[PDB]
């Protein structure tokens, strides 16, 4: 083993270090966009819910007018 | 100076540390293909959602049309 090529042995490896180190910064970076992501989305669904629950409620109310109306004509009928 | 020894390992512990950083890179891939799964079902859940306030708009408005109908009868009636 000639000390020259164990030299640029060293110098190749430590390129491909600082360079796999480059991209683990990326995935982890880009881990956290998808973290934030997830987070925005999960928020997202949970405001859809609650506009759910209240459509669910104004509907319910008015379901239960237009079964007072109703009767009321029904009334007015008889 | 560097004896080959030395050198040899340097060389050693550099590949232990590329080893070392690929497994990591690896670990971070798997568990960003997890979130983006993750983001695809949040995303589609989002969708559902959209579809039933949308279904729950109409019937929102059913149920508002047919109540102002009910009132113009009681009005004509009474
Ligand atoms: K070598
Ligand atoms: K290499
Ligand atoms: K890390
Ligand atoms: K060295
Ligand atoms: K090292
Ligand atoms: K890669």
């Amino acid at each position: 083993a000639s000390s020259s090529t164990l030299e640029k042995r060293i110098e190749d490896l430590e390129k491909e270090v600082l360079r796999e180190r480059q991209e683990n910064l990326r995935l982890t970076r880009l881990m956290q966009d998808k973290e934030e992501m997830i987070g925005k989305l999960k928020e997202e669904i949970d405001l859809l819910n609650r506009d759910l629950d209240d459509m669910e409620d104004e509907n319910e109310q008015l379901k239960q007018e237009n079964k007072t109306l109703l009767k009321v004509v029904g009334q007015l009928t008889r």
